[PDB]
């Protein structure tokens, strides 16, 4: 135990979830790579230490303990070496820039029409569930093949196995203090594996464009196919993240905007600025804020730390795109910041796969909303609380415009 961080013994994992910030920059601070005892982890605070961590030959990926008990193995953020590059090789071919610009338009922007056509005429929404988790989803959904899988079902899932797997939580004695949190992420996947086991049997020997039956079959000699128990801990990925992380960037970036009343305004008259708008909106509040991390697999010193082979880091990517090394006034929202790099997608062998796909999900919904609604403002008698230490977002976005 590190004598002048003391003070770590009283955080609580509530107060990390409600809001993470005044911890981490004293981390940021204090200590770069640090152990927080609730969390049972050293924890990489600073851009250099998560870019360090992510990138280094001697860590590889491990899974978070409050993940593996979530997704099982062979999970794609928590695996290495041959597994993890035939999961990468399986994950790929719909996520490939070139792939996703012939035909993301014709599946996003539908999407976002139709939710939009039920509440543009009200006066009043609240966007995080009718806007910004729906068109996540059912973009995503419809990709994967779970068309028939109800938006507000994956809406569900998504929020069940978040709570299951930022379940991190540990005690005295460095075991789970929540046991009982695991159960509804138990509960999740057993419900999943009712709706999908149905949908793999038929693709097994009914091949179709489906992202899944891609997993299933793509790379496999013939009339073979890739073993459900192999694939379905990076379903379980899936539908967790990359169902609601978009979501989460969306709604982060209209916050942000609706922070800085003439930046909104800008990006209503030019939505060429969007990107821009979003790259800000993730730096500002990341969706992943600390969900994945590294093992050292030698004896390593990182930011004065002596760790052992065999020691895990927490990437707390949120924290690090808060490093006022790189930016200033960085809890400010500022679309005018200049465009520089930022660890919202993670780096290394193990960044996120789906960058492309997601900017682009995001963009094109924020385009329609500002189409449809484009006097839209946020109704300030409403609180806009962010909650999350492993994923973070906005819980609702209750906004207003004049009908
Ligand atoms: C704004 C939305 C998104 C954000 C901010 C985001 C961010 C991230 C981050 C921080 C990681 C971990 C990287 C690391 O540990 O260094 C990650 C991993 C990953 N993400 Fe994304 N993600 C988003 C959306 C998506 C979507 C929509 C998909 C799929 C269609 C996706 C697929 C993946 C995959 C497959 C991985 C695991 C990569 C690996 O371990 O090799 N992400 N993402
Ligand atoms: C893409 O989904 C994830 C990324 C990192 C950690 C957990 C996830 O579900």
């Amino acid at each position: 135990e590190r004598p002048d961080l003391a003070w770590l013994d009283e955080v609580t994992m509530t107060q990390l979830e409600r809001n993470p910030y005044e911890v981490y920059e004293r981390l940021r601070a204090e200590a770069p790579l640090a152990f927080v005892p609730v969390l049972g982890s050293y924890v990489a605070s600073t851009a250099e230490v998560c870019r360090e961590v992510a990138t280094s030959p001697d860590f590889e990926a491990v899974i978070t303990p409050a993940g593996g008990r979530t997704f099982g193995h062979p999970a794609i953020i928590g695996v290495n070496g041959d597994i993890h590059a035939d999961l990468r090789s399986m994950v790929e071919p719909a996520l490939q820039p070139a792939e996703v610009d012939r035909w993301i338009d014709d599946l996003v922007r539908p999407i976002a029409r139709r939710y939009l056509e039920r509440f543009e005429n009200d006066g009043h929404a609240e966007l995080v569930a009718q806007y910004c988790e729906p068109v996540s989803v059912r973009s995503l959904g419809d990709l994967l093949g779970l068309q028939e899988v109800d938006s507000d079902k994956l809406r569900e899932w998504f929020a069940k196995l978040n709570r299951s797997a930022t379940n991190a939580a540990v005690d005295e004695n460095g075991e789970f203090a929540n046991p009982e949190g695991f159960a509804e992420g138990d509960q999740a996947k057993a419900e999943i594996r009712a709706v999908v086991d149905p949908l793999i049997d038929k693709w097994i020997e009914h091949p179709d464009d489906s992202a899944i039956s891609h997993w299933l079959h793509d790379g496999m000699p013939p009339g073979q196919t890739r073993d459900r128990e192999y694939i379905y801990p990076t379903i379980y990925v899936y539908l967790l993240g990359a169902m609601q992380e978009p979501g989460h960037g969306m709604a982060s970036t209209l916050v942000g905007l609706f922070s800085r009343p003439e930046q909104l305004e800008e990006v209503v008259d030019d939505p060429t600025l969007i990107p821009r708008a979003i790259a800000e909106g993730l730096r500002w509040t990341s969706p992943i804020w600390s969900a994945t991390a590294r093992i050292s697999t030698k004896p390593v010193t990182i930011a004065g730390v002596d760790l052992p082979a065999g020691t895990p880091v927490m990437l707390s990517y949120g924290s690090a795109n808060h490093d006022t090394g790189k930016y200033e006034a960085p809890s400010q929202y500022d679309l005018h910041r200049p465009p520089l790099p930022h660890l919202a997608f993670g780096a290394g062998n193990h960044a996120c796969a789906g960058i492309y796909f997601a900017n682009h999900v995001m963009r094109i919904a924020l385009e329609e909303l500002f189409e449809a609604i484009p006097n839209l403002e946020r109704d300030t008698r409403e609180g806009v609380e962010f909650w999350g230490w492993g994923f973070r977002g906005p819980t609702s976005l209750h906004v207003t415009w004049e009908v």
